């Protein structure tokens, strides 16, 4: 695809996208320490998609060391956008200089690119480079401003629809990544259009839903189908499901749950008492205080949707497996909030489990998944684009991990979770309830909650010896330390010491745009207002990236496996929680379960949101060479080797498991949060 033009040897790399070529005029200038260059007109032929064009440009006079490159595109007619990858120069004196672009040029502005050697402001001392940097930040801050989408929410990009973002942060495709289009296209692909708007109609039994499900089911999905009524599967999801972040070891029984040793005698397997067992550390808890006060979806007057705020008490049996031993569906005990038990009627216990699952699904969708992953990543991205110039070593590193984050969130807000959005179709927290969740969850979000080892230890889930079957933790720690090592290497490459980090003005303003605008300047978040050490900078970028890639994928890509069997992850409930024991029948649960119309939308949503791209970039795949220097390439190479080793470790582990756990295998962890 190489084309040579003959009258400095200039090589321009055009993008591989479906539209990266442009037929407009492209003029080029070389800005040197001893002079500037005329606007040289490139070939008249249109730059092609995936192209690499070479041109001979003769300078009238010695320009000295080439520092900057101006690129202008003037429309020949009907101006179309052009994705520039990089520009290489082979100078007369025998020097090869690479300028990474990787940006959309739509004629609107003249783009100015700098050498691919990563630089800190402290390194720049001449008017040429400094003016470029200052002006670059001026326009970055003109282009990337903050906005509050909903009160108490983290600040997001200033835009109403997708087309309102800078194209550099838009999707490569016009309508390529669309919630409406991909969800409906799945509902057709999954062969479920007949139920797309078939509300107020209930599935007559499990068998009917099962016959449609077998043809679309997966491995983990079919296991869920065969084992969703088992205490073992119920407890297993609390460690290795799609939302394995809520369980905490119980060191003292909550006073609000008046559970008794005599109540759990049958589940207990050590001849110890319930309190004695808590003293031993074998009792675990999942408390849904965050669902108390959430308003259920009232958008459908012909169906009442209901939430709960359960407290689930679980036990680690002689097999070192965590299984549920007690469930109270609401927060304040009484005569109408029974504590259901595995000894109760089959369907009392089953309905308790169904409600616990529904609550976990609501938390996952809103708190675990959206807020703590997407919106955090978007905050980091907006701060990045505002405060770190493209020549900064932190920008070159994070740009690949915040790719498609702003755009996916904006598309969500314009199609998915807006007022009367697709979210309200099947979820009971539509109409505003989920909004309140985020607000209430905000004050619980802290910088330590995003640091993985601290987060694991904070709930007491640290000991692999006492809690051996926590694969999510085991893989997460491997990946976290891998990324920490990679980030440490980069930091050490670019910061002589803590003084250089501390004196870095653009890093500090980036951190502060995260603290003030991202977290709203809330003191109780724990976010650094300034980084003064390389260990702290490493940890900060580690939080950023791990939230943007590994954690996000762990919370997203278990949705079709585990939520696909609706009884295992109900998006809504159509009856209030049972207030008495021995009064509920399997039929009544089927009637409490979602209708046929919401079924299709939930299934399509989890399937569409559970998808990898055909040419997706996984952890370490950095095709866009923003870094072009040798030491940083070696650091990336080591990153890749350690990741591949972890892939081997995780595969060998999966070979000996009932149900393998592949979500934290780096070969399935994208770079950024694109869904
Ligand atoms: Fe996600």
């Amino acid at each position: 695809s190489s084309h040579h033009h003959h009258h400095y040897t200039v090589t321009v790399a055009t993008g591989s996208q479906e539209h990266a070529g442009t037929d407009d005029y492209i003029y080029l200038s070389l800005v040197g320490s001893a002079g500037c260059s005329e606007k040289h007109l490139l070939d008249k032929g249109s730059f092609e998609r995936g192209a690499v064009d070479s041109y001979d440009v003769t300078v009238d006079e010695e320009l000295g060391e080439i520092q900057l490159v101006r690129i202008e595109k003037r429309k020949y007619g009907s101006n179309d956008d052009w994705y520039l990858k990089y520009i290489t120069l082979k100078t007369p004196h025998g020097d090869y200089i690479e300028f990474p672009c990787y940006r959309w040029i739509t004629g609107d502005v003249e783009v100015v690119l700098r050498d691919g050697r990563a630089k800190l402001a402290r390194d720049d001392q001449i008017h040429i480079l400094k003016q470029h940097r200052r002006k670059e930040l001026e326009t970055r801050q003109k282009q990337y401003r903050w906005m509050e989408w909903n009160p108490g929410f983290p600040l997001s990009i200033d835009a109403k629809c997708h087309k309102d973002l800078p194209r550099d942060i838009q999707f490569d495709s016009e309508k390529g990544v669309d919630f409406v289009l991909n969800y409906s296209k799945a509902m057709e692909n999954l062969f479920i259009n007949r139920f797309m708007h078939m509300f107020q109609s209930s599935w007559n039994d499990f068998a009917d839903f099962e016959k449609i499900f077998v043809k679309i089911s997966n491995t983990i999905s079919e296991r869920v189908m065969n084992h969703w009524q088992e205490d073992l599967m119920f407890g297993y999801q609390f460690l290795n499901g799609a939302n394995p972040v809520l369980i905490r070891r119980c060191t003292e029984l909550p006073e609000k749950l008046p559970v008794t040793t005599e109540m759990v005698e049958c589940s207990l397997e050590r001849q110890l008492s319930l309190e004695q067992e808590v003293q031993q550390g074998n009792i675990f808890i999942v408390d849904f205080e965050l669902l108390d006060g959430i308003d259920a979806n009232k958008t459908d007057p012909c169906t009442l949707q209901f939430l709960a705020a359960p407290i689930c008490l679980l036990y680690k049996n002689l097999a070192n497996k965590i299984v549920p031993i007690a469930i109270q569906l609401n927060q304040i005990p009484g005569d109408e909030n029974p504590i259901f038990l595995p000894s109760d009627a089959k369907y009392d216990w089953l309905l308790a489990k169904i409600w616990v699952r529904s609550s976990d699904f609501h938390v996952h969708q809103t708190i675990t998944h959206l807020l703590r992953t997407h919106l955090v990543s978007e905050v980091f991205g907006i701060a990045m684009y505002r405060q770190l110039p493209a020549v900064h070593p932190i920008f070159k590193l994070l740009v690949a991990h915040v790719r498609f984050t702003i755009a996916i969130n904006t598309k969500a807000r314009e199609q998915l979770i807006c007022e009367c959005g697709l979210f309200d179709k099947a979820n009971a927290t539509g109409g505003g309830g989920h909004v309140q969740m985020v607000q209430r969850a905000m004050k619980d979000l802290t910088y330590a909650s995003l640091c993985f080892p601290e987060a694991i230890k904070a709930r007491g889930m640290e000991s692999k010896e006492d809690i051996p079957y926590y694969f999510y933790r085991d893989d997460g720690l491997l990946v976290w330390e891998a990324i920490r090592t990679f980030t440490a290497e980069v930091v050490d490459i670019y910061y002589e010491g803590d003084q250089v980090v501390e004196e870095d003005p653009e890093l500090q303003d980036f951190v502060n745009d995260v603290y003030v605008y991202g977290m709203r300047g809330r003191k109780s978040s724990g976010f650094p207002k300034s980084v003064k050490s390389r260990e702290q900078l490493s940890e900060y970028l580690t939080v950023v990236i791990f939230t943007a890639s590994a954690q996000h994928a762990a919370v997203n890509f278990g949705q079709y496996d585990w939520a696909s069997w609706i009884p295992n992850a109900p998006p809504t409930m159509r009856a209030p929680p049972p207030t008495a024991k021995g009064v509920v029948t399997i039929e009544q649960i089927v009637d409490t379960l979602p209708d046929r119309g919401r079924s299709c939308w939930h299934l399509g949503a989890v399937w569409a949101l559970s998808q990898f791209q055909e040419n997706e970039l996984f952890l370490g795949m950095y095709p866009e060479e923003h870094f072009i220097e040798k030491p940083v390439k070696e650091a990336m190479a080591r990153f890749r080797k350690n990741l591949e080793a972890i892939v081997s470790v995780i595969a060998e582990r999966n070979e000996n498991l009932q149900l393998p756990y592949y979500y934290l295998s780096p070969d399935r962890i994208p770079n950024s949060v694109a869904i």
